[PDB]
């Protein structure tokens, strides 16, 4: 959620579009890989990812989100291409990251070779990746929170990992759907990701982008555990109960004390005391291009 405070929209043909096959459902709509015809000069025909909407209210929230999602382009935010509002159904373009969404590729590169390919070593990702991993989201919120935007459910399931292990910030749309272990269902229809929201967003329902750089801590943590589930153990109110009351995760064994104390940073209790995302950012990248020798004695 980017709220987060015709044409602007850029527009495709539908016969520009050859849906190839599904890959993946969500309740609200369904995403297609298909072949993209006179999208980019350089490349005659290349693969997008093609959400369909489902359904009457929906074309204001597509129309919505199209005119933020052309706004908010940058090198760590997901490219959007354009819409087609050329008959239904409506459809928007996105680029299309090989690896899916970053929670599953931490769990596809998780302890335990096989697993080894194309852009990935074998075996779990080594320091040097999962620093570049996190850096590359830092660099994304450093974006958003310069544009004064709020990212509402900051979480791996909603970042994106491309080729050459390209990592750009997206925001399902599937979420709610089969990650549904993730969301605490308030009211009727309402869903909230409380695992990684602070104590301010629980307590007194506010979110800012301080609230944001507390996210973020999480997913530093989801990334170094590997894509596990924060408060795993425990259930969605007794997680309620330990985020309000100060607890805080553990450090993950792949996780060096230099880089827990960054967690820590993000996770203080009054939103003011947390550091910035900038330089979170900042401490994160020095990491993640820091020489071997500095990084095998982390
Ligand atoms: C990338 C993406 C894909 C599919 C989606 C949604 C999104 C997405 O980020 N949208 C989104 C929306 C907002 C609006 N905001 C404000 C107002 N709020 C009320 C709402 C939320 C803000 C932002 C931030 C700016 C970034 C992002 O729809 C999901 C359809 C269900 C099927 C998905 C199945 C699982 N998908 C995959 O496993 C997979 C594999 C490869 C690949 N390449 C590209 C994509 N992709 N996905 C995508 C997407």
């Amino acid at each position: 959620g980017l709220q987060g405070h015709d044409a602007c929209v850029h527009h495709i043909k539908r016969r520009d579009i050859v849906l190839k096959w599904e890959l993946g459902e969500g309740a609200f709509g369904k995403v297609f890989l298909a072949e993209c015809h006179n999208l980019l000069p350089e490349q005659d025909k290349m693969l997008v990812a093609v959400k369909a909407l489902k359904e009457e209210s929906a074309r204001q929230d597509f129309q919505r989100e199209a005119e933020l999602l052309t706004m908010l382009q940058h090198q760590h935010i997901v490219r959007f291409f354009g819409v087609c509002t050329e008959g239904r159904p409506l459809l928007m373009v996105l680029e299309y990251m090989r690896h899916g969404d970053l929670n599953r590729f931490l769990r596809s590169h998780g302890p335990d070779l096989l697993a080894g390919g194309e852009d990935v070593a074998p075996g779990p990702l080594g320091l040097g990746q999962l620093l570049a991993v996190a850096s590359q989201v830092a660099a994304g919120m450093v974006y958003l929170a310069g544009l004064h935007f709020v990212h509402r459910d900051l979480a791996t399931r909603n970042c994106l990992v491309g080729q050459g292990l390209v990592v750009k910030i997206g925001d399902f749309g599937m979420s709610r759907d089969i990650y549904s272990t993730d969301y605490y269902r308030v009211g009727g229809r309402t869903m909230l990701p409380i695992r990684w929201m602070p104590p301010e967003s629980i307590l007194y329902r506010k979110f800012t982008t301080e609230s944001d750089v507390w996210s973020f801590g999480v997913v530093l943590w989801e990334i170094f555990t590997y894509g596990k589930q924060p408060w795993y153990q425990l259930s969605n109110t007794e997680a309620i109960d330990c985020i309000t009351q100060g607890r805080e995760l553990e450090r993950p064994r792949a996780c060096p004390p230099e880089v827990y104390a960054i967690m820590r940073g993000c996770w203080q209790r009054e939103p003011q005391q947390r550091h910035s995302i900038k330089d979170v950012h900042a401490r994160l990248q020095a990491l993640a291009q820091a020489p071997p020798v500095y990084l095998d004695v982390l």
